[PDB]
């Protein structure tokens, strides 16, 4: 319950607050090489948020960019970036679609143990056109945060690999049609666009308005319906390499569903580890 706040919920809870139940707003901007997220954040952000680098607070060791790092790493990250236990974390980014980068934070809270993490409708698109409440960096205290990973929040290459035979579980593919179809290519060097066989796509963007706010629960329900994917079953999604997944996840988490793990290597792993021919 209780998933997503709105553009005028922030402006309220920032001028209360509320004892024992703090607030720390969030810039997880995130883009593929075409814009400096950080510098961006300095130039223009909301008041009292800090910024979460996706790439930083990630797996130290892995090829692979942005996999979930491990529980001591997101405890360090987290807690220095101003969260703790009764803190109540709105994640937000000053992307084109209004939310992009952002539902992967709140999933990786959730992941995490930390379940009081919300996440701001429109992002900044929105939180321009609904008034102008700042520059800097950011400074927040710590933590003493703790972090407990649950392991059925993510799928693995082998998972995936598996489930082609015993199809326990649907998979929505949220990347672009061109890219899912491998007729546009893929943003990283050698990779070959294409999908995982028995996969469906459902481009993230189809889950948001031309505006950039979140679709009704009502439309969420009518897309998956529409695209052939069962509520009442069993659903992963993946994408390029785990980030927009998480509006799959989170289209579901709206319509009661929040049992909807993420193949974090998604296709960039798929394509190095089965390695498609066509
Ligand atoms: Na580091």
């Amino acid at each position: 319950f209780q998933s997503m706040v709105s553009a005028q919920w922030v402006a309220e809870a920032l001028r209360a607050p509320r004892a024992g139940q703090p607030l720390q707003l969030l810039d997880a901007s995130w883009y593929l090489p075409k814009r400096d997220a950080r510098r961006e954040f300095e130039e223009r952000h909301i008041p009292g948020a800090a910024f979460f680098d996706i790439d930083q607070c990630s797996d130290r060791t892995s090829p692979y960019d942005h996999m979930l790092p491990g529980a001591e790493h997101f405890a360090e990250y987290a807690g220095r970036l101003g969260v703790g236990a009764a803190t109540h974390v709105v994640i937000y980014d000053a992307s084109d679609q209004g939310l992009y980068s952002a539902p992967r934070v709140w999933w990786m809270f959730r992941a995490f143990g930390h379940h009081a993490v919300s996440l701001l409708d429109g992002g900044l698109r929105h939180w321009l056109r609904q008034n102008l409440p700042s520059s800097g960096k950011s400074q927040p205290a710590p933590a003493e945060f703790r972090a407990q990973l649950d392991p059925a929040f993510i799928k693995t290459y082998e998972d995936i690999k598996e489930n082609l035979e015993s199809r326990r579980f649907q998979v929505v593919d949220s990347r672009a049609t061109g890219r899912f179809r491998g007729t546009e290519p893929e943003p990283r060097d050698g990779i070959e666009p294409g999908h995982i066989p028995g996969t469906v796509n459902i481009p993230f963007t189809d889950f948001l308005s031309q505006e950039g706010l979140e679709k009704s629960p009502e439309e969420i329900r009518h897309l998956f319906q529409e695209k052939k994917v069962d509520l009442s079953k069993p659903l992963v999604a993946t994408c390029g390499s785990g980030v927009t997944a998480c509006h799959v996840a989170l289209g579901a988490y709206l319509c009661g569903k929040p049992d909807v793990p993420i193949y974090d290597g998604s296709w960039v792993e798929w394509y190095m580890r089965a390695r498609p021919e066509d």
